[PDB]
């Protein structure tokens, strides 16, 4: 029959790789000299994710606050939030909860306890971390139990991982 058709939503800071980790999902591309988004794109992309069909909607948003107003109507619908920082930015970090709380209320998640997050420390692939695996997975653990990856969409290191995943949480609920 009909694959399941998933929306996904891709949250974070400027500049954290969310565009990148969407188009290296999809296309299997990478830009080294990506520009801002300003609103939001979603790309459709099939999978089969324990022998089963699926169809991923990934909706990519502009990370920066001036482009909140373009993002924040487009939430409401995901089946799963992507909250996205960089490993080499401790403030992407840390704006982790104010991403979450932001989803909560205009996404209109009736039931937040349970609705599905995962979290990626993306550029994992660069020398100079600023923060590290262990702050991350205990934020993630203290927070609400959310699965924890650390990507890079540069050298593909656990892409398709961090969105099958996103599935399985969907699935599991
Ligand atoms: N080293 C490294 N650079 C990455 C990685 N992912 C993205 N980048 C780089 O980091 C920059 C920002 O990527 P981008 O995908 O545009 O980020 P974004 O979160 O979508 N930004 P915005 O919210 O403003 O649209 C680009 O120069 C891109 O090449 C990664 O895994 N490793
Ligand atoms: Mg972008």
């Amino acid at each position: 029959g009909k694959s399941l058709l998933l929306k996904v939503i891709l949250l974070g800071d400027g500049g954290v790789g969310k565009s990148s980790l969407m188009n290296r999902y999809v296309t299997n591309k990478f830009d080294s000299q990506a520009f801002h988004t300003i609103g939001v794109e979603f790309l459709n992309r099939d999978l089969e994710v324990d022998g089963r069909f699926v169809t991923l909607q990934i909706w990519d948003t502009a990370g920066q606050e001036r482009f909140k107003s373009l993002r924040t109507p487009f939430y409401r619908g995901a089946d799963c939030c992507l909250l996205t920082f960089s490993v080499d930015d401790r403030q992407s970090f840390e704006n982790l909860g104010n991403w979450q709380k932001e989803f909560i209320y205009y996404a209109d998640v009736k039931d937040p306890e349970h609705f599905p997050f995962v979290v990626l420390g993306n550029k994992v692939d660069k020398e100079d971390r600023q923060v590290t695996t262990e702050e991350a997975q205990t934020w993630c653990m203290e927070n609400g139990d959310y699965p924890y990856l650390e990507t890079s969409a540069k050298d593909d290191t656990n892409v398709t991982v961090a969105f099958e995943e996103a599935v399985r949480q969907v699935l599991a609920v």
